[PDB]
């Protein structure tokens, strides 16, 4: 079957518990966009506030952030790069009470406290140029 259209919407539930999968392929195929981006909303519109956002610049980083009121906040930056050009991904994130559990490929890479409760999300936004077979979010 197609990859989805990016950019992806997805409108969701989140609790303590909760598991969001999301299966594609990064390439190295922008100047200076990150290669993936997942952003967590409030609302189901791009101006509500980001409880978590996850973006991936090839050889470079992982950075972890949230923007609220409109702010881009503290970002976590991670340089343990799990995501390879050309290669497909397993990419979840669990909801636990403190903490989003950040895994990749099988591999425990970072918990990123959180700002917002995650009970307040209600779209997951998936998007850059990234070759999406899948989103779905597990209770």
């Amino acid at each position: 079957m197609s990859f989805l259209t990016v950019p992806y919407k997805l409108p969701v539930s989140l609790s303590v518990g909760s598991c969001v999968i999301i299966k594609g392929t990064l390439i190295d195929s922008s100047i200076n966009e990150p290669q993936l981006q997942v952003d967590f909303y409030t609302e189901m519109n791009e101006d509500s506030e980001i409880a978590f956002h996850l973006r991936v610049h090839l050889g470079r980083r992982v950075v972890m952030n949230s923007r609220e009121f409109g702010i881009w906040m503290l970002e976590e930056n991670l340089h343990y790069v799990p995501f390879e050009d050309g290669k497909p991904f397993d990419l979840r994130i669990y909801v636990c009470l403190n903490e989003y559990e950040v895994k990749v490929n099988g591999e425990y890479i970072y918990a990123f406290v959180h700002r917002i409760p995650p009970s307040y999300v209600k779209m997951i936004q998936v998007w850059r140029d990234v070759s999406l077979d899948s989103v779905l979010v597990n209770n």
